[PDB]
């Protein structure tokens, strides 16, 4: 068929020192999906993570051009925005659509860690929503193998975004890769029950991270989540990341598996 190569690029979906990312609608089939354009190592790494990925709760890649050194990145597009943006300030959200989307979270999660995948930069504006409100887990920039032949390296790397990082990456030189994708998760969480970040950053400075291993929830934002979630949320931000929740423990917790949504 002619034609059916080329795509119209027809509203910016995001701009960064990366490039930027366009909607992308098919000039034939009207086919919409989303273009990360950028202008060498690094894309390199990422086009090959992009690559591996195949979930239903994860970007899919469709494919790169090259068009002298400007890289497309052709992508699944989620027309639904990002998850930022049904987070209402101090309010968060109602508990079944947050916990819907951190049963959708984990089994993305669950899926990159499988394939011995970190994300290490989980937040909610890396969490995209497409037309049902299903949640894709995107940007791999940041992403790394930490398994490979059934053999785990060890991360040293500082990378992410300080509200959302473990403390782990803060004090120590390696660290695991997976507690540092599920401390995140857990913050994630927080912010859909709360509207707000707990803390500028977990370490011993920071009194708002001082009153959390203290117990103190009756201040805010805890006291805004319900037992049964901040339960879990007790098990997920624990400092010691060797004594922290597990994936498979957490598919155990009471709340995750309370019936809530319709
Ligand atoms: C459709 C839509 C998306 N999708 C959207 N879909 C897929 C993406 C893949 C990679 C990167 C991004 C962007 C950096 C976030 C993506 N983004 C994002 N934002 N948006 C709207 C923009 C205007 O405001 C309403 C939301």
């Amino acid at each position: 068929v002619p034609f059916v190569e080329d795509w119209d690029l027809v509203q910016t979906l995001g701009e960064g020192a990366y490039g930027e990312v366009q909607l992308a609608v098919n000039r034939v089939t009207e086919e919409a999906v989303a273009v990360k354009i950028v202008d060498p190592e690094n894309i390199k790494k990422e086009i090959c993570i992009l690559k591996m990925l195949n979930h239903e709760n994860v970007i899919k890649f469709y494919g790169h051009r090259r068009e002298g050194n400007i890289q497309y990145l052709f992508m699944e597009l989620a027309s639904g925005g990002s998850l930022f943006d049904r987070i209402e300030p101090d309010i968060g959200m109602p508990e079944p659509d947050a916990q819907r989307f951190f049963h959708q979270l984990m089994a993305g999660v669950v899926y990159l860690h499988g394939i011995g995948i970190t994300h290490r930069d989980i937040k909610p504006h890396n969490l995209l929503l497409d037309e049902r409100d299903n949640l894709k887990i995107a940007d791999y920039s940041l992403a790394t193998v930490f398994r490979y032949n059934n053999r785990e390296r060890l991360l040293n790397k500082m990378c992410g975004t300080l509200p959302y990082v473990a403390p782990e990456l803060l004090k120590r030189r390696e660290f695991h890769a997976e507690p540092v994708d599920v401390w995140s998760c857990g913050i994630v969480l927080t912010a859909m029950l709360a509207g707000e970040l707990p803390w500028d950053q977990p370490s011993d400075s920071c009194q708002e991270y001082s009153d959390w291993k203290e117990k103190k929830t009756y201040l805010n934002p805890w006291k805004k989540i319900d037992s049964a979630p901040l339960a879990l949320l007790h098990k997920i931000l624990v400092e010691n990341p060797s004594a922290r929740i597990t994936i498979p423990d957490i598919k155990k917790d009471r709340w995750y598996n309370k019936p809530l949504k319709k």
